[PDB]
């Protein structure tokens, strides 16, 4: 720590530089000084080092505020912009703890999204896909009730990037950036459901895989944080969405799809998931492009076995067929390993005919292997 103030210390001076760059790796520099200086304090939360921190976010942010609407070059700003969303997306909560940083600094991304800053053409593309980036980032930060009438007027200028006739980039940056909002927003997006359902019922009617996976991963993750108003739309949502698992062979978009049709099912209070659905679901596991939904496939599982079990044990085929090549993978989340063998004690331990007709027509030595940790 006494090396590290006189490194704010000396790299803050190359901000009155008059060179471009200089000023660029200076605000680069602060940033990731302050997110590598919050990480340590999270090592030991000793408390002259949390205040050392906030003494640090006291100064770097404000002079980010201060660099976007002044600041002449727009590579810069740019770079601030990169800055300001990695504090907001490590430090958060601590960056908008004095009242009215979160007000402000959504003023400063408004003036880079409708132009009204000191420094104002791929630079404008960028800037603007830049401010759009910290969007996300500063609604998780402040969640999102406190964020919500800023979301208001943010999203009617980051849904013309989805408009029909947009660059598949513009498009698919625009409509993950949304997604991503949501999870930031939290319960607040329950507000919006309305505004939204159009846009990533839109854009899943779109050619490019990432637009698709991208809205449709919107649409799971709508379903999950939009609450009662979003509950309204889960027939027509798992109407679009059960097509698609056969009718699509990009497998970004069928991993997402699998994790939408999880949220929803996991999200929809009343009654079990419909036969169908879950057996289609479980047909498309295992993922192989966005593994991160693993995790959600995980809590699917576990979902399973505290709603309904008497319904998995007609899944089972699918359940450790997906089982007996998943555990090879030392590549996925070892919690949902935890699940999909919970629900496998549970249809051993409790339904063996159905368990012993499942271990069927796997590979002999794939059942011998399943047959390995569980008795």
């Amino acid at each position: 720590l006494p090396y590290m103030e006189s490194v704010f210390e000396e790299v803050f001076k190359l901000l009155e530089c008059p060179h471009l760059n200089v000023r660029k790796a200076a605000h680069e520099a602060l940033g990731q000084f302050c997110c590598a200086l919050h990480k340590a304090c999270q090592s030991c939360p000793s408390e002259p080092n949390t205040a050392a921190l906030q003494a640090a976010l006291a100064r770097v942010v404000p002079s980010y505020m201060q660099a976007v609407n002044r600041e002449r070059e727009r590579q810069v700003v740019m770079a601030v912009l990169e800055a300001l969303t990695g504090v907001l997306r490590s430090c958060g909560t601590l960056t908008l703890k004095p009242p009215g940083r979160l007000a402000e600094l959504c003023g400063v991304l408004k003036a880079v999204l409708q132009r009204k800053t000191a420094c104002q053409a791929e630079y404008d593309a960028m800037l603007l896909e830049h401010a759009g980036e910290a969007i996300p980032a500063l609604a998780a930060a402040a969640g999102g009730d406190s964020f919500a009438p800023f979301f208001a007027g943010f999203l009617p200028l980051l849904v013309c990037k989805t408009k029909q006739g947009c660059t598949v980039a513009e498009k698919s940056f625009a409509v993950g950036t949304l997604a991503e909002t949501i999870q930031g927003l939290g319960a607040a997006s329950a507000q919006f459901v309305s505004r939204l359902l159009p846009v990533l019922l839109s854009t899943a009617q779109e050619a490019d895989p990432e637009v698709r996976s991208n809205a449709i991963f919107g649409m799971g993750v709508l379903a999950e944080h939009g609450g009662h108003p979003a509950q309204e739309h889960f027939p027509k949502l798992l109407g679009l969405l059960f097509p698609l698992l056969a009718r699509e062979r990009h497998d970004r978009v069928r991993d997402n799809i699998c994790g939408a049709l999880a949220r929803l099912l996991m999200a929809s209070p009343t009654r079990k998931p419909e036969p169908q659905v879950l057996a289609a679901l479980l047909h498309a596991l295992p993922l192989k492009e966005d593994l991160e939904e693993w995790v959600t496939i995980g809590r699917l599982f576990s979902f399973l076995y505290q709603s309904s079990p008497d319904q998995v044990i007609d899944v089972a085929p699918e359940l450790l067929r997906i089982c007996s090549l998943i555990l090879a993978d030392n590549k996925i989340p070892p919690d949902t390993k935890a699940a999909l063998l919970l629900l496998l004690t549970f249809l051993a331990k409790q339904h063996t005919d159905s368990f012993q007709a499942a271990l069927g027509s796997l590979p002999v030595d794939k059942a011998q292997e399943l047959q390995a940790v569980l008795g």
